[PDB]
């Protein structure tokens, strides 16, 4: 019997460069998926919101919330220390969770069961970084990250990549996530005096500019310093509406990366149809997920109930009367196996629960126009053609085939600069002199 | 002395916990599972109430991201010291690791990462059991840990 409405989740922070783009996102599909009848059936998709201020606190109050409410799915944390909590109550309300922004190297596994992830993982990144490391050759990093569940799993990830290719992160700076201008400065001038010109950076992406503001005022980005940045920084540009061109000469050199996406008509009139909502135009490709994940749910609802007849519930000082899902672990089951096409090309997960395809478009910044250095793909990794050409090639791991384009490095310098700098610090070299009798 | 318990599995603590924040409390002696007391530091942070753990050692709790969880035992973090340096003194320098994949296991041998770089040696494979370990999953990482490169 399929009923009136079904209501799923929506675990996303209102006040971010993520979420303000995610929000009309949602509500885009949601009247798609009650436009579209071949997915209705008879049953109108009604999506319960519920924000959070980046607490870890009410954003788990807010989600018991939506678990007093009868729920069958939720499109997933973004915040990634969010994504752990929910993830111990999904894992006993048996409640799939589709994250959209997750990016956590270690939500992927066996002990979280019910956390399938839309989008890429971030596992990847720290590969293609690592691709990219090894392609110019400076085999001494010295990474800054954020401390919070994001970059102390993600950098951990990078630290053992490199490892295979005997490279090594030297020091692992770490910003704390409540962070005002000075703990930067605290910071950034202590990393400075090390051997290592090399940054990696990966912040959350509001915070994120704030680093690069402190870089160029303390005359850090200038010859000789590469920045690589992951997916935060193109987020931190796509999201404001047009690139106000004084960041942009923040941003003088450093490789971002960001997750490709391949073309087709679906994503194509989706442009337009962003161009017809305007919620001041931050399309900065996290909503290009948020719009995918509420599809990933209604075509795998769809499915569910050609097999089920109903959903089906239970029940379980403030008490555990949260009401279990009943029949999940089969719920969950039909969506590992879903073949199903969005608009960021396939979607497949295997046995790793990655997505099937992830592809990194890197991008250098040196005028200002962002300018695609080429293309990271898992099967043949740092192209130059399109990363969709190669899929149905054998994987060609050859040296020639790890090619990039010209790359403008900070400084405006374009040969790939030394990562070597000899430190200031505490430290003299010690310089071993012999003590001659004959010939002085 | 109000007594609460999880069941060692994280979700039924946090509810439980709830229920010593929705009771009034001046203190709360912290819990020891280290997957708890992430979450617990992030209630203890909105209602002002100290977490004084006993059994924490995840040596990423003691920073001030969490500013109300102060910790009564040893840090792991001066554990990992102490086995890098027994490595360094019988000059092991490569080392696999076998750590639960909890908070304390995957932010105790990051640590342990961390120093060996200081005294140039390396982990080389971070092996990582599941927290709920069949003595399937033990046997089948194990045979897969035989066939590597160290010993210690
Ligand atoms: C990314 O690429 C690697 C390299 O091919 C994939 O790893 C392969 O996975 C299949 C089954 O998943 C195994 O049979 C192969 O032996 C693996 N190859 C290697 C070299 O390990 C990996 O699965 C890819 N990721 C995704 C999400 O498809
Ligand atoms: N928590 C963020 C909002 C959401 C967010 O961006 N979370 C991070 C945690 S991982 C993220 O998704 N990062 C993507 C990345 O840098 O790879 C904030 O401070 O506003
Ligand atoms: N969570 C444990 C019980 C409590 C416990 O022992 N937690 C661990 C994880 S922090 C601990 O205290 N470890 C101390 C150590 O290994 O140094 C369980 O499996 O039931
Ligand atoms: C998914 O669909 C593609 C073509 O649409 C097919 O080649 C592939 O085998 C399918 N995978 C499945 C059914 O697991
Ligand atoms: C967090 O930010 C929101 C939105 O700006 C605002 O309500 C307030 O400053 C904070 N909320 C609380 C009380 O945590
Ligand atoms: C402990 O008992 C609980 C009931 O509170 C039940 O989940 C199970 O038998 C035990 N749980 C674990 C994981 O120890």
């Amino acid at each position: 019997q399929r009923p009136s409405s079904v209501n799923v989740g929506a675990l996303f922070t209102y006040d971010s460069f993520i979420g303000r783009a995610a929000k009309p996102a949602v509500k885009a599909a949601m009247d798609d998926v009650n436009a579209d009848q071949s997915v209705l059936k008879g049953i109108k998709l009604n999506i319960i919101f519920q924000d959070s201020n980046c607490s870890g606190f009410i954003g788990t109050m807010g989600a018991l919330q939506l678990m007093e409410n009868k729920v069958v799915a939720a499109i997933g944390p973004q915040s990634s220390g969010i994504a752990h909590m929910i993830s111990y109550v999904a894992n006993e309300l048996h409640v799939p969770l589709l994250s959209f922004g997750a990016t956590d190297p270690t939500l992927s596994s066996l002990q979280f069961p019910y956390f399938l992830r839309t989008t890429q993982n971030d596992y990847f990144q720290m590969h293609a970084i690592a691709d990219f490391l090894s392609y110019s050759g400076w085999r001494q990093v010295i990474a800054i990250f954020v401390d919070d569940e994001c970059g102390r799993n993600g950098i951990s990830v990078l630290g053992d990549v490199l490892a295979k290719k005997r490279s090594r992160i030297s020091y692992k700076a770490a910003i704390t996530p409540g962070a005002d201008s000075s703990s930067i400065r605290d910071l950034l001038v202590s990393v400075n005096l090390m051997e290592s010109r090399v940054f990696v950076v990966h912040v959350n992406p509001d915070s994120g500019l704030n680093v690069f503001s402190v870089a160029k005022s303390l005359g850090m980005m200038a010859s000789g310093y590469v920045w690589i940045a992951t997916d935060w920084l193109p987020t931190a540009m796509d999201s404001m509406e047009h690139v106000d061109s004084d960041t942009m000469d923040l941003l003088q050199g450093v490789v971002a990366f960001r997750h490709y996406t391949i073309e087709s008509s679906v994503k194509r009139q989706f442009m337009a149809r962003w161009k017809n909502l305007r919620p001041n135009d931050g399309f900065n490709s996290y909503a290009m997920y948020a719009y995918d994940s509420v599809w990933l749910v209604a075509r795998a609802l769809d499915v569910f109930f050609r097999e089920n007849n109903n959903i089906t519930f239970s029940n379980d000082i403030q008490l555990s009367a949260l009401s279990v899902f009943n029949e999940g672990e089969k719920f969950m089951k039909i969506i590992l196996g879903m073949n199903h096409t969005g608009v960021t090309g396939p979607i497949q997960f295997d046995s790793d629960r990655n997505r099937v395809n992830p592809a990194y478009e890197v991008l250098n910044l040196e005028g200002t126009a962002p300018r695609t250095v080429g293309y990271w793909s898992n099967h043949s990794g740092l192209s130059v053609v399109h990363p969709e050409t190669l899929y149905s090639r054998p994987p060609n791991t050859s040296t020639a085939n790890q090619r990039l384009k010209g790359i403008i490095y900070p400084g405006e310098v374009t040969k790939p600069p030394r990562g070597w700098v000899f430190p200031n610090n505490g430290k003299p070299l010690r310089i071993g002199v012999p003590n001659r009798v004959s010939y002085t």
